[PDB]
């Protein structure tokens, strides 16, 4: 007869394999989004909030951009994001990244009509 | 030529709300849809040793009052499964949501191991 402990393992345990682990999220996404095609992009950030919530940032807190322009905006609240940073052994075309999930305000630059995000400037 | 807005979406967006068929398949493979659709379930993605170790972490009260519940000191990778509105046995359908949260389990036995999933917080 199935033991209570085995029933809990059947109902609730599914330990991730290494390829399916979140630690490998960046390696997969940086490749699938074509950010490693010509060389390894050093750092990148993915935002997991809805597109509506990210586009809304263009009407939130105006802050200075790192480059000096004034079309940057910081979200009023933190957002779910994943930060990808190239590992020391990374070497194009075998790009390799460390993945870090976090909750931070984002800063993007906006442009256009409609005024929407066109550059990701920072997380904070 | 890809627009600037499109390039931003491709480089930076990965919106979590609309493993999409993960729950559909895991619920059926673990026999949780055999006679009826189980309405909700949670799967934990840490190692079995790390989950069993929770039985000696923070002792807390279970939702029903039992004193044998334990909360993980650290958050854990889990997936929550919830039946959608279209779901209907024998065509059970689930929404899959990934999270990183502390888990609470009730433990019993010798060795003292989890026997019930009580909550995630
Ligand atoms: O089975 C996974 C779910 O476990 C908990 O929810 C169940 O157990 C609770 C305590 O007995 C009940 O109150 C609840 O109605 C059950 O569905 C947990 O709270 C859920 O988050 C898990 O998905």
């Amino acid at each position: 007869k199935e033991t209570a402990a085995a029933k809990f393992e059947r109902q609730h345990m599914d330990s991730s394999t290494s390829p399916a682990s979140s630690s490998n999220y960046c390696n997969l996404m940086m490749c699938c989004r074509n950010l490693t095609k010509d060389r390894c992009k050093p750092v990148n950030t993915f935002v997991h909030e809805s597109l509506a919530d990210v586009q809304a940032v263009c009407s939130q807190k105006n802050v200075a951009c790192k480059n000096g322009q004034t079309n940057c905006y910081q979200s009023y609240s933190t957002m779910s994001i994943t930060d990808c940073r190239e590992t020391g052994s990374s070497k194009y075309p075998n790009c390799a990244y460390k993945t870090t999930q976090a909750n931070k305000h984002i800063i993007v630059a906006c442009e256009g009509n409609p005024y929407v995000p066109v550059h990701f400037d920072a997380s904070v």
